[PDB]
This record gives C-alpha cells, sequence and structure tokens, in this order.
C-alpha cells in the first residue's frame, strides 16, 4: 500500500453506545446451577442503575486521546451523537468518520454486575447495525494509513468487512471482537482472526473462541503475531507465535467499583505504549495502570490522567525502571 | 378472623412493571461454559426490543380478570399507573388498592431471550420498594377477606411483610416468589413458606430454593397444603404433603414466541379453576392452556379469551369430559 503514512494515528473501529450500569449484591455463580445451565431462567432484582458513555469503540478511544494519542473513531451513531463527539474531542479524538445514523438510535448496552465483578448484559445494536456501510478505504484517503486498526466488537457484518478492507489494504490490523464473540458463529469467529498483529481477549473469552471455532491454541498462534490474553486478578498474558509468553501482574486496585471497559482501557495503554516504541511488558504494564483506573471509577471514561500519581503507582506495581520509561515516553 | 368476606377475590401481591423483551438469536447454554461459572462476563446483541405491560401482579391479576374472576391487585407503582390501571380495568381487575409513588418511576425489567426460550434478565424495583409500606390489614378492612392472597415476586421485605400479615390475620396465601429467589438469602426464602396454602415455583426455581435453604423436599412439604412446580415442556406437577403426585402435561403449543409471564399465566388459570370448586387435575389442565396462549404472543397480556376455541383447545389436548367441565365453570 503506497499511500501516506498517518502520523501514529490508530482507527478504532467498533461500538458506540450509551452504557446502563446496575449492580446485583448477590453471586451470579450461586443462583447458577450447573444442573440447569441448558435452560436458564434467571432475573435479577438490582440496587442502581447509572447511565454512561460507552461501546467499545468510544471507550478506547477515549483512552488513547486521554493517554496523548493520535486516534481515530470509526463506528455508526445515532442522532443523539453530537453530544457525545463533543465528549470524545475534549480529549483528542478524531469523530469525522463516525457515520451518523439518519433514523436509527445509538445503541445500548443494559449491564448487571454481582458482588464478584460477573457481568451479565444486553445489547440492543440500533445505529450500530450501520456500521456496515462505513468503507475504511474512506478514512485513510482522509487521514492516511493507520498504524494499527482495531476491530472490536460491532455490527457482525461490519467486524467482517472491515477486517477484509485492512487485508486488502494492508493494514496491521488487531483482532479484539470481546463481548460478540456471544453472537458470532465459530464461521464468523474463524474469518476473523488470520493475519491479526495482536488478539486480545480475556481468558473466558479465548475458551469460548477455541470451543467454538474448534480450534487448539496452536491452529491460532500459526496465524497471529500475539495473543493478548487478560486474566482477571492474575493480569495478561503475552504469546508470540514460538510460544515465548511474557506475564504481568494486575496494578493493585484500592476498591473494585465496576470493571465495565477495563478491558478496552487495557488495551488502549498497551496499544499507546506499543506505539510510542515500548517493549511488551512495558506496554502491558502501562495499559494494567489504566485498566486499574477504571476498575475504581463507575462507568468506562469517568477516569483522569494524574502524570505524577501515574508515576508514582507505576513505580510502585513494577519497580522505578519500568515508571520511569512508560511516564518518559508519555 | 371474624371478619367478613370477600366474594370469591383474590387479593394479587407482586411486582407492577413495564418488561422491555429482547430475543438473542442464539443459545446461552453455548455460552455458558461450566469451566467458567464462577465469574461469568456475558454480553449478547439483541435482534429485537419491544415493550409490555407487565410485573407478576399486575400479569396474574390480568388472567383472572380475563377468565372472569374478582381480583385485587395489589402492589406499588409509579405516577405512570393510571395508564395501565386502565388497562387493568377494562378486564375487571379492582386497582383501588395500588400504591402510587410520589417520586418513583414504575419497576423497569429487561429481558433476553434465547432460542431455546431460556430468560437472562434485570429488574429496577424503583417504585416496586414502596410496597412494604401497603398494609393489606387496610385492603382486608375495604374489600373483605380475600379467598387467597398471593405472594408473588416484590419488594423482598414487603413479600415477608405481606406472608405476615397473612398469618397474623388468618388468610390462606400462596407462596410465589418466583424470580426473587435469586435475590433472598436462605433465611429470607424459608420464612416465606410456612403455612402456605400452595407454594409455586418452575423446576430450576424448586432446585434453587431446595439449594438456598438447605432444605430438603420432605422439610417443605411438612409446612405447605400443595406444591405446584411446572416443568417446561413436561407440564406441571401437583404434590401432597403426603407424597400423592398428580401430574398434567403440556397443551401443545402452535408457536413458541415468548415465554415471559407463562407461569404467571398458570397461576392464574389454576387458581381461578380452585376458586371454581375444580379439582387440581382440571384446575391444572386450565392453567395449561392460558399458559399456552401466553406462550403464543409477545408479551403477558397480549391474548384473548374466545370461549369456543378454548373448549376445543381443552378437549383435544385433555378429552371432552376435561373441557366440558372447564368451560361450565366459566
Ligand atoms: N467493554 C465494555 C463496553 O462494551 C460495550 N459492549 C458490551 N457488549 C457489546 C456487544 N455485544 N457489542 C458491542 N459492544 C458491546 C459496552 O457498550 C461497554 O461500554
Ligand atoms: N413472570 C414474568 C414477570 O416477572 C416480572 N419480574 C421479572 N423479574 C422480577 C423480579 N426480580 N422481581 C419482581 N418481578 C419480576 C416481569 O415484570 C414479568 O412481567
Amino acid at each position: 500500500d503506497l499511500y501516506f503514512q498517518s502520523h501514529m494515528t490508530i482507527a478504532v473501529t467498533g461500538s458506540i453506545a450509551t452504557d446502563h450500569l446496575m449492580r446485583f449484591p448477590g453471586r451470579f455463580s450461586e443462583q447458577l446451577l450447573p444442573e440447569h445451565l441448558h435452560k436458564v431462567s434467571l432475573s435479577f432484582l438490582v440496587d442502581d442503575l447509572v447511565m454512561h458513555r460507552g461501546g467499545v469503540a468510544g471507550n478506547m478511544a477515549f483512552a488513547i486521546g486521554v493517554l496523548g494519542g493520535e486516534v481515530a473513531l470509526v463506528g455508526a451513531a445515532g442522532a443523539d451523537f453530537a453530544d457525545y463527539r463533543d465528549w470524545l474531542k475534549a480529549r483528542g479524538v478524531n469523530c469525522d468518520h463516525v457515520l451518523i445514523s439518519e433514523t436509527a438510535h445509538t445503541a445500548r448496552f443494559t449491564c448487571t454486575t454481582d458482588v464478584d465483578m460477573a457481568q451479565i448484559a444486553s445489547f440492543y445494536p440500533g445505529a450500530m447495525s450501520e456500521a456496515r456501510n462505513i468503507k475504511l478505504a474512506d478514512v485513510v484517503s482522509a487521514i492516511g494509513k493507520p498504524e494499527l486498526v482495531i476491530i472490536g466488537a460491532n455490527d457482525p457484518e461490519a467486524m467482517f468487512l472491515h477486517t477484509e478492507e485492512c487485508r486488502k489494504l494492508g493494514l496491521a490490523f488487531a483482532a479484539d471482537p470481546s463481548q460478540q464473540l456471544a453472537r458470532l458463529s465459530g464461521e464468523e469467529i474463524r474469518r476473523l482472526v488470520n493475519g491479526a498483529a495482536y488478539l486480545f481477549t480475556n481468558d473466558y473469552e479465548w475458551d469460548l473462541l477455541l470451543s467454538k471455532t474448534g480450534w487448539s491454541e496452536a491452529d491460532v498462534m500459526a496465524q497471529i503475531d500475539l495473543r493478548v490474553t487478560t486474566l482477571g486478578p492474575k493480569g495478561v498474558d503475552l504469546v508470540e507465535p514460538d510460544g515465548t509468553t511474557i506475564h504481568v501482574g494486575v496494578v493493585p486496585e484500592t476498591s473494585q467499583t465496576d470493571p465495565t471497559g477495563v478491558g478496552d482501557a487495557f488495551r488502549a495503554g498497551f496499544l499507546t505504549g506499543r506505539s510510542a516504541g515500548l517493549g511488551l511488558e512495558r506496554s502491558a504494564q502501562l495499559g494494567s495502570l489504566v485498566a486499574v483506573l477504571v476498575l475504581e471509577s463507575t462507568g468506562t471514561q469517568e477516569w483522569q490522567w494524574d502524570y505524577e500519581a501515574a508515576a508514582s503507582r507505576l513505580a510502585g506495581a513494577y519497580g522505578e525502571h519500568a515508571a520511569a520509561e512508560i511516564v518518559a515516553v508519555l
């Protein structure tokens, strides 16, 4: 692809939503009877309901912007998006390539979190379904070739069309299907993975992807450059095709407030570090910090970047060398 | 209790809500990995979202009214309830004892149904929490002693207060905790059961109640007059303390459209038949018909009673004797 380069820009594709977050003051697992998983009938009486900006692409773009990166949000929203746009522009996110639906509502995420941070949610797409009409070729024409396109959870068809466009245009992409692994068939999952510079999942999603694709881990590692699997309280594994695994533990949290968007924040921080020339371990350390700041705040985009508190906390979790390197590049 | 009798009235206590019903075009069970039930992270992309009148008490009162029974709805709603009241009054439901909140919103049920009719939902109480301020003594003062008080899923505290009021007032009650078994502790469940004329659950809920109370089946049967356990496609079991079990299979359905409120409809039809002097088997046959009509319609209260179609279908499922008896009493 002989077209001109964007200056260090990440293009973030995926959902743009309003998040309705609720808390269940019990444990989902206690109500989940193995004997009955074939047909659950479950309704959780919640304590709390709060509304926040969301969507995986909105969350990740926000985080890249807060960290000072160049980032373009690519997704479909409803006519209400003008206000969300101002919020994202306040952190330096380029929103020029958001498709604004003429008729449909911005997507709605309705999520219940229990006391163990397990989550069970619905996602009503609305305008998200129009993302299949977005042409990444037009984005590239306007801003240049991105360093990386993130293929986040989106309209299912769009997830594939965007991946195919990256392949034919020679753009590096990150396969980041997260929540849609539940909706996507095995065939639909398998066609998103080949050639990915990164595959991101949490541990549950990794097992789910293997289960639904019928692939072994070796089948996956043969076709990607790096697997990144987050492990809840055990941190993150970064695994290369030759098996070399780098592990990074979490940043100790002060509160476990709301896990929504913690993975999105990790991905944003990690990819920011990678764009900034940091290695795998240093990038995942930075990612782990943004993750914990999202875990300690309600909502996905309700956290702040204070450079000296960040430096101090990185040093406290990983040593002074890591902290110096990381804050230095920001 | 020497106070005067209401003419054949059932008092229905429980939730009054707006239901947001969505469909997931896959299978929850396929996404439920036994290995991971300790901490699920699940978000279902849905195809569909429709809004309907609901709440277990609204559903059951509606159904009793449609069948011609005398019924009083007892629960808490928001100021929007005026419109829902007109709908229920159109079927002969007495709504005089609904508590209308001055500040809170009518409760919200957000529910996703998969292709196997499994369901996963949140329930935001809003005004429902004010049901704990309702005194059944005042209801009884106004209308007389009901034949039966149904203790449906409600504000948790209200569920217990209502049961205690029935006990001290000598009113027959039906323990019908259904969905709240997930929210209620073992102690909170156990204090709802003793002295119940009927205990209603579906099969999943029966196992859940046994699991969380630590009780054996014998522990439960010693303290209730009848256990009624619905069995999905296998119908319903009606079990007496001495072990005598009467089983009734389903009415064959033409479509499996939406299972929300099927149990509510069964309960309403069964209790209507019992109030009308029908035996256990005939009552559960009538209940099974109302259940299937709700299964074949979207929403909980969007079905109709056509006496000749009802007679024909009852005869088709249970024989002409049952149909003649049942329609005769209506
Ligand atoms: N990672 C957290 C973010 O994920 C969004 N989300 C949840 N389920 C989704 C889904 N099934 N499809 C697209 N986006 C989804 C949701 O909007 C939230 O802000
Ligand atoms: N049986 C179906 C009815 O149950 C209502 N419902 C669902 N979950 C509930 C819950 N947790 N508490 C009270 N009512 C609930 C819901 O409103 C629906 O109309």
